[PDB]
């Protein structure tokens, strides 16, 4: 079935347009507006709790996109409830660093925050500078690779629709939507002549790292001073929050 392919194609590049958060063109034309001196000076002056309320804010608008992303991925609905948490609780941070590197600059080392673009010393505050590094870092590589949006999508399809994950009960379900996802990306590296990024891409492991080490430290911000969530999906908030 050659068009169901580009059919599945269409419908996670259109899920992604609607979730993406900021448009690709709207983070490039923005890449001259760059943080002062003065500016970079108001949020390392401002308290760690206070930066961690803005951070935590980000993220989870961030990883609320993802859960609709793949909710409106063609068969994610269809699976029971237990796997879709599986899956997004291992897997929507992951899409959510992934996601960073489009506000990503490498060629001055900045990130899109609130409005401007700034390096990791504009986070000096949450006293992180090792994840914060390890952060940029990836998004610098991932940078190298010059990602196109469909590129993005159906990479970050992936990294959600994973039938590995410990404790699927209907493995069998996530592995056909795994496989179906799978000939749409190579399909469409290949009809692109795009098929090099395959060897490039961060070695399985090293995003698991990155993000539990990511997870982690937020668990810990969150245990010493919670923040209120604006919680839409009761099942996955229960995983997330205690
Ligand atoms: O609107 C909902 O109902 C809703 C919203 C977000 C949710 O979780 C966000 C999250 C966080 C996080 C974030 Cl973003 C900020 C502060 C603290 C955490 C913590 F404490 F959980 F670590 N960290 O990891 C995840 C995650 C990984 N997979 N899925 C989610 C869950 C449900």
């Amino acid at each position: 079935s050659l068009t169901e392919i580009e059919h599945l194609v269409q419908s996670v590049c259109k899920s992604y347009r609607e979730t993406c958060q900021l448009r690709l063109e709207d983070l490039l034309r923005q890449r001259s507006n760059i943080f002062s001196r003065e500016e970079v000076t108001g949020y390392q002056r401002k308290s760690m709790w206070e930066m961690w309320e803005r951070c935590a804010h980000h993220l989870t608008e961030a990883i609320q996109y993802v859960v609709e992303f793949a909710k409106r991925l063609s068969g994610f609905m269809e699976l029971c409830q237990n796997d879709q948490i599986v899956l997004l609780k291992a897997g929507a941070m992951e899409v959510v660093l992934v996601r960073m590197c489009r506000a990503y600059n490498a060629d001055n080392r900045t990130v899109f925050f609130e409005g401007k673009y700034g390096g990791m010393e504009l986070f000096r505050a949450l006293g992180c500078s090792e994840l914060i590094s390890s952060i940029f870092d990836f998004s610098h590589s991932l940078s190298a690779l010059h990602f196109s949006e469909d590129e993005i999508a159906l990479y970050t399809a992936l990294v959600l629709i994973n039938a590995h994950r410990p404790g699927l009960q209907e493995k069998r379900k996530v592995e056909q939507l795994q496989y179906n996802l799978e000939l749409a990306f190579h399909h469409h590296l290949h009809k692109t002549h795009r098929q090099s990024i395959l060897a490039k891409l961060p070695p399985k492991g090293k995003l698991r790292s990155l993000c539990s080490q990511h997870v982690e430290r937020l668990q810990i911000f969150q245990h010493l001073h919670p923040i209120v969530v604006q919680a839409a999906f009761p099942p996955l908030y229960k995983e997330l929050f205690s």
